[PDB]
This record gives C-alpha cells, sequence and structure tokens, in this order.
C-alpha cells in the first residue's frame, strides 16, 4: 500500500485517451530479429548475430539450425549475471552500430543486456520529429537514460538534453557513444544521480523542460544508494515531471520493461497524473517483429515493453 | 560455545554493582521525540521533523496524523530505503548542535541521520570525567561511528583516539570534526577492526584512561574480519581491562539491538573486572517523548543498553 | 546440461592412462601436519602453529591437548569468511616461509586461507624437474594463479612464466611474493583477467605454451564480472588448453579443490579432451600426511584435492 509517494490530487478532467495502441519496430537497419523460439531468440546486430534468452519466446524457432549454430555470441547462465560464449572467433567487448543516424558501441558485458534496446526506435523517431519541427529550441530531460541513445538522437535534432543516470559505469558507455556519434559539441547535460532526486531538486528550482523521457527499471538503486522500486515510486516522479514540464511541453513519455502489469495500469497511471492538463494520453505495447535471414521476412511478434505518452495533442 | 574467546583468570571480589540504572533523556536540545506508535516515531531534528521506523513503538500516537503527515522528512522501505520529502526536496544534511558540540544530521539510504541523541547521557558522563581530571587524558573511542563522543572528549581537552573499520564513517567524523572547530584538537583517527586495534595496543603496552566501546551486533573489520558481539565480546572486554591505565576513571560499554538483557551485559563487565574495584552499573539508556512542546513528559522509548565501570 | 560449453569432436585413440594415482606430501622444511581430528587440523608454517577447521577430519587428534593449546594463531569460522584469534600475542598480517627454494609470505585474511597449499609441493616438483631438465626455456602458463609459488619455482627454474588470476588483490599478492624470492628481474607476466576470455584470446593470438598449470575453484568471477562455474566451463576450459600447447609440451595439469566429485571425473575429461594427442594421463588424489610433533613420523592422510595431468610421456 502506497503510502508516501501518492500522486497529488489535481483539478479538472482527464486528458483524452487512445488505448491500446500497438507500436511495432521495423528494422531498423543494423538490426532485426532473425528468428526465436524454444525460450531463446537469435538477432543480428550489424555484422554479430547473437542469441540470448527470451522467455516469452515459447514457441519452436522456424529458421534452420544451421542458422542458430552460426551465431557469433550465446549469452548463458543464470546474478543477471553469467557469461557469453564465442563460438567462432568473434571476441572483444564491443562493436560499433547504427540507428536512426546515430552511431553507437554494442557490449558484451557479464550482462544479457547488449547496450541498446533497438525496438525503442519508435520512440525516438517520435522525439526526433518533435525536436526538428519545433520553432524553437527545445529542453529535453532522458531519465534512466542509460546508454544514452535517445539523447544523442535529441541531440542530433538540435535540443538542450539533459541526461540523467545513476550509474557513472552507464554515463561512461553514454559518453563513449557521444564521441563515436560525432556529438562531443552537442548540449548534453551528464548528471550522475538518483533520478527522482535529481526531478525533485529540479523542482525545488524551478526548472522546466519542454519534452521528458522516462524508462524506470522495475528495481534500481541510486547514486547514493537510494532504493528505487518502480511500484512504490513511479506515482510521485510522474507527478514531479509533470511538475517540470514548461508551458508549452510536447510530451511526457513512459517506458516500462519486465513488470508484472499491464500497459492499462501505466495508462490510468499517467491519465490521472495529466488530470487538467489537456491532450491526450496513448499507451500500450512496443513489439518488434521476426524479420527472417534477410530482414525481409515478417514473422512472429515479440512484445519487448510497455509505454504511456503525454502530448498537448 | 565460545572456545576461542574466553576472557583471562582474574582474582579478587567483584565489583560493587548497581543494577538496573535506567538512564533517561527528553531532548533540552536540537533533538527530542515528539510522538511515537504504531511502529513509528517522529523527531525533530534542529530545523527538521523526521518519521523513521520504531517496530517497537507498538502503542497508538498521541499526536494527529496531520502533524505526522507534515514532516519534512520520512524514511520509507524495508537496511536500506529512500527517503520522502513531501514538502520539497533537502539537501543531504543539515546542522546539529548537542552538548556544544556541532555536527552534521545526514539523509542516507539508511533510517541513520548520523547521530544517536539519547547517547548525550554517556556524553555528559564524559565530558565530566575530562574535564574535572587534574591531568591531561586519553580517550579511546570504539565503533566511534559520526564521532560525537570523540569531539565531546576532544572539545573537554582530552587527547583522543577514534576507532572505526568504516572509512566512509570516518570520513562524516572528520567533516563533523571541521564543523565543530576541532582541526586543531588532538584526534587520532583509525580505520581499523576495533577488537584487532586493541589487541596491537595492548602488545604495545599502550593504555587509556576512558574507553567507550559501542559494538554492533555484527560487524566486518577493515580487512573483512568478522564482528558478531555474541561470540567476540568477552575477549574484547577482556583486552580493554588490559588497556586501561592505573588511575583509569571507565569503560563503557553501550550495545544496540536489544534482544538480550542489560543484566547479561552486566554479569560479563562485572567478572571482567573482577579484583579491580569501582562499581558496575548497568541497564537501559531511554528517550521520553516530550510532545510538540518539547515540554510534555510522554512514553519511554528504551534504545540500548550500556554497562559502566568506574573506580567511583 | 552442457550446450554451449563442449569440447570439439576429437578423432583417435585415448591417451594411456595410470588411475587411481595417490600423491603424498610429508611436509619438509616450512610446513608439516602435526595432527588433526575432531573437524579441526593443526598445521606448522615456519615460525607459527595454527589451528584451522577441517571437517574431513573425522577421526580424533593423536596429540596431547597441551600442544594444540600452544597454537599461535586460531581460525574461528562464521562457516566462509571469520576471525583469527591470536592466543598469546596480536599478530601481523604477514609471516615469512619457503618451500622449495621458493620465499613467499603467509598471510592472515578473513578467510581460512594462509596464502599456500602446502600440499601442491608434489606438483611444483614435478614442474621445477620439466622446466629444469629442458633443453630450452619452457613457456609456463599458470591459471587461477592465486599467490603465485608455482609461478615462482617455474620462473627460478629458468622458464617463461605466465600467470593469469581475476584478483587484483591476489596478483598483488603474488608480485610481493616475486618481491621477497628475489625473482623481480625474472620473465614473468601477470596478467589480471577471467582465465577462460584470457585462454580464448591466446588461442586467437595463435599463442602456445609448453606446461599449463590450472587449478579452477568451484566458483569464480572474471575481472569484469564473468561467472566461472567449473562443473559447467571445465569442457571448454581444457578442450582450449589443448589448442594452446606446443608440438613440444611437457604437460596439461588440472588440480581440483571440488573434493565431492571423483578423481575419475577429472580423469575422464582429460582423457577425452586430449584424444588423439597420445601420452599418458594420470589421475587420482594429492594428500598430507600427518607429520607429528618430532621425528618424521607418518600418521593419517589427510586428502586436499584432485588432480589429472597429461604428459607426453
Ligand atoms: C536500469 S534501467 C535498464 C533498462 C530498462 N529500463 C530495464 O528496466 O530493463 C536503465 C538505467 O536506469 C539506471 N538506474 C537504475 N536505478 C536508477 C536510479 N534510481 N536513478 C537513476 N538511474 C537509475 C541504470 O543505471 C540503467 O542505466
Ligand atoms: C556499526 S555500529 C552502528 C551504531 C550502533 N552501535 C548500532 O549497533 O546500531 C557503529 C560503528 O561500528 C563500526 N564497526 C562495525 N564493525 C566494526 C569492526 N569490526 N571494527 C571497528 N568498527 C566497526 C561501523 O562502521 C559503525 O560506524
Ligand atoms: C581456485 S581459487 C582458490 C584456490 C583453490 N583453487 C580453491 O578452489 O580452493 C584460485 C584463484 O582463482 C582465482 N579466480 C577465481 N575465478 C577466476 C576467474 N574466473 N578467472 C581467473 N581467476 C579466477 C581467485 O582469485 C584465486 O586467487
Amino acid at each position: 500500500e502506497n503510502l508516501y509517494f501518492q500522486g497529488m490530487q489535481r483539478t479538472g478532467e482527464l486528458p483524452a485517451e487512445h488505448v491500446p495502441v500497438i507500436l511495432e519496430s521495423s528494422g531498423a537497419g543494423d538490426f532485426h530479429l532473425i528468428d526465436s523460439g524454444n525460450g531463446l531468440k537469435l538477432e543480428q546486430y550489424g555484422d554479430y548475430r547473437v542469441v540470448r534468452p527470451e522467455a516469452q519466446a515459447l514457441w519452436r524457432p522456424l529458421v534452420p539450425d544451421r542458422v542458430w549454430q552460426n551465431a557469433d555470441a550465446i549469452f548463458t547462465g543464470d546474478d543477471g549475471m553469467g557469461r557469453w560464449r564465442f563460438p567462432k572467433e568473434a571476441l572483444g567487448e564491443t562493436w560499433p552500430l547504427s540507428l536512426l543516424g546515430v552511431e553507437f558501441l554494442g557490449r558484451f558485458t557479464a550482462f544479457r543486456h547488449v547496450g541498446v534496446f533497438p525496438e525503442q526506435i519508435v520512440h525516438w523517431e517520435w522525439l526526433k520529429n518533435a525536436v526538428e519541427t519545433a520553432d524553437r529550441p527545445l529542453k529535453v530531460l532522458n531519465l534512466f537514460g542509460y546508454t544514452g541513445v535517445a539523447s544523442l538522437v535529441a541531440a542530433a535534432a538540435g535540443a538542450e538534453v539533459t541526461h540523467v543516470d545513476a550509474s557513472k559505469k552507464a554515463i561512461g558507455w553514454a559518453k563513449e557513444n557521444q564521441v563515436l556519434a560525432g556529438l562531443e559539441q552537442a548540449p548534453i547535460r551528464w548528471i550522475c544521480e538518483d533520478a527522482m532526486k535529481f526531478i525533485q531538486r529540479e523542482e525545488r528550482r524551478g526548472s522546466t523542460y519542454d519534452i521528458i523521457l522516462t524508462d524506470p527499471p522495475k528495481f534500481g538503486r541510486g547514486t547514493h544508494g537510494e532504493v528505487w522500486q518502480l511500484f512504490d515510486h513511479l506515482p510521485l516522479m510522474l507527478d514531479i515531471c509533470r511538475e517540470i514540464l514548461s508551458p508549452k511541453a510536447l510530451g511526457l513519455v513512459l517506458t516500462a520493461y519486465s513488470i508484472r502489469a499491464s500497459f492499462y495500469s501505466m495508462h490510468e497511471l499517467m491519465r490521472e497524473t495529466m488530470r487538467g492538463a489537456g491532450g491526450v494520453v496513448a499507451s500500450g505495447e512496443l513489439v518488434i517483429r521476426e524479420a527472417g535471414l534477410d530482414g525481409k521476412t515478417p514473422g512472429r511478434v515479440l512484445s519487448t515493453s510497455l509505454f504511456s505518452r503525454w502530448e498537448p495533442k
């Protein structure tokens, strides 16, 4: 029961809604899902073919064994930490990739992650369009920014970006992507801090942003050990986000992975957060479709994450 | 069963005893307990009113919910958590003063705010012991934490050795030293397992006039040494005795996590001090609620055990 | 079940086998096992008499209580971090030792381990002989090298040594031993890396070694958090080791403290790994025999570890 992190009461009427909205990613170029099944997925990231666990890929693989057995890297093991197997000669920590004009690194760590969630291109497209068509310089806030591809998309489009992540290591990775992308001179502020602390302090300062993106994990830790738990804390976070939106704000975008909840729960939370603000809240799932070996052969849907987006419409 | 951490054999009579002794504080300073109940407590720390869990505060709160809700900071979660700041975001630290010593309250990911204000009773004993001493005194403060006792002793003119296994905690204590204006005071900062340090002091023939020790139920030395109060305390107290000066003024043991009785601490202390004369006083250290006005005595909240040997 | 870490299929005949081979050390010079029983052991390491837990010492102690009660240090256990008791007086962190001509430090940490496995002298003797009777300087690889006494034995004998350990702290200890042993100028290359990642990279580089020693724990962690689990990963490890043996290799030596397995399981793994390579695989247990107080007095066997050794013999 939420005692201390409740959203504040707002006046006015709930915004309009579009729900469910299923967003489906196209590859993308350097990424496609080749095949999946038996609790695994087979993905192409540029020159690297990778096998990773995907528990919900319950069905049987449709692409021949020979294609799976030609993978460059296979993630194995059971905390979250495991071991990559490299069955041929592909090796080192990193490899270059590009999505939506932004060059960044795929990276093998002890975790199953590869340094990008390429399905998020659908949201980066929304972001890029919003920045490049705005007739004024925009401020974009990116919370839980990870390897920073959204930050770089926004920076490349002309935004003044503030990227927030509690992990100094992840900030380092994002900065490496910034160099690779040729965006060293772009206005990106790198904030290594707990995300909710940063925004509450921004609220106290009276700071505002035109677009806020937020990608909270189910569980996290702030830079000074502050426990983050999505189901305990999200209502306060979104409330503070609204308090730091500019009068002419273009959007508030929430993405959520790996969570025992429907998009309807993100949706109704977002609708209530934005009570009296007008506009429209669109929510649902973000999915990838299998594309086969050639990348042109549509197959099954693999749902990755939830989203809810407010816009002034 | 304790096989390897037994105290040495002693001769003579057990010291005199005063037991139970209940030591009480009510916060006539930058601290008081406002209210408690339903497994929580409402406290004033200087400019901030804070709400923290207190599982043994089983009774019902006497101050209206509206007041608790109005707190500046609430500690939440299941040991790490998250502080909620309902009015507006608060900075990490805020200045406090107790017994003439200025130090920092601190919001960390834990429930601890950087001070145990009830310990002012033991600080007052210490302050008096040092002040009224004819001679310069050597004070050892084991498991010293944020070091308010170290600063009290330094301010009274003692030569202080502060021992804590945590470099982070030493850092906080040093920050307090600076804020308190005690940078030129003789405080030696030792980052080491406490029992290792005192056994090495014994080997060196070092002595101290006053020893305070605040061991946790479980801890870890600077180099991973496992500390467990019920396995190791008998040996620690025995070594403490071995490093007391001939004219020592006291040995003070404080113990949180109040599962064992003060009687156990008491019988162990008394036996450790066999043949040393003086008196062992033991019991609990408690805070009494003071209400919104700080002047309305309420319920007792017991925080810790203590046992103190003095030549008294 | 092993899906991703199988050794390649080999053709040809399994090497000859000698099994069980029980290797026994009675402790010379600075080490011997005085007595053991009641789940404890009483050992002399140079000038210190030490008591440590030894759960399999189920029998009774045969040396009087007085002698045990005169110990300089006793390890007392939460299980495996604990606390050393020094009953006579506080002991410093380290003390000088020497075995097989190599000077190194005994060390009190929060674990039961004193900085050397002196029973390993039997394998060090095999190694010393192999290096010092060779007609060329041998390349010796030592995986999971710990405090590096084997590395120092090989280097003293004239080998070019590569020492691999994921722990920077352990590498630091080994280097301290190198200094103490007077081997600072010797060709020892200190590698702080996951052992399997290092050897796969060696394989890619086409590198070879004349002798390979590997002492994998049941469970470990690479420098960059890679999970090591002997039962999941050892088959691939040994196969890569084979691929980095020189044509004129003198041996591949596996040691394992995972006592629960039989030496037969290390044996058959090593035999199959070396299929078609000729030579001989000898496997069994490495044991210490109690030496008692005075005279060299043969007592009970304390088995410490498993081993399997391939040689071209
Ligand atoms: C942890 S999530 C990982 C990706 C995706 N959102 C998911 O849940 O799988 C994205 C980023 O959030 C960061 N993070 C976790 N807790 C945080 C916190 N309390 N404040 C700021 N960033 C945090 C992580 O360091 C990471 O780079
Ligand atoms: C951990 S206790 C916490 C306060 C109070 N004594 C309690 O138990 O709740 C006080 C200090 O003991 C220190 N400490 C814990 N184990 C220690 C050890 N083995 N040696 C020296 N200091 C230790 C901690 O770093 C901390 O600052
Ligand atoms: C095997 S462990 C301890 C000694 C003995 N083998 C045992 O299991 O009890 C020996 C060394 O392996 C190292 N180690 C553990 N995991 C490793 C890894 N993944 N790669 C390289 N070294 C590792 C440790 O740092 C340690 O110094």
